[PDB]
């Protein structure tokens, strides 16, 4: 096993900035999984690069609504949405529009 972390797989989903007719891409987030949060990001810029989208790759994680930026795995919670930068600026647009939301915990 891993000698960093808490061995519990985070399940979190993924946005590229701007994309409003992007799935999202789900991921099993873990130090046994993921080195780092850097290793997260090289990851997440391969999945979610293309020739129109993140140019510098993923170098910012936002939350759904753009309020705050992610600086960790830590920081991820479990079942929450997350947009992914290349720049400063979080885009306003519909993310979660015509996606499954995840299943809520009820007890």
């Amino acid at each position: 096993l891993v000698p960093r972390g808490s061995h519990m797989a985070k399940k979190v989903r993924f946005y590229r900035n701007g994309d409003r007719y992007f799935k999202g891409i789900v991921y099993a987030v873990s130090s046994d999984r993921f080195r780092s949060f850097d290793a997260l990001l090289a990851d997440l810029t391969r999945s979610l690069s293309d020739n129109i989208n993140l140019p510098q790759g993923v170098r910012y994680i936002y939350t759904i609504d753009g309020s705050r930026k992610i600086g960790s795995m830590d920081e991820l919670e479990e079942g929450e949405s997350y947009v992914c930068s290349s720049d400063n600026f979080f885009d306003d647009v519909e993310y979660t529009k015509n996606v499954n939301p995840n299943w809520s915990v009820n007890v």
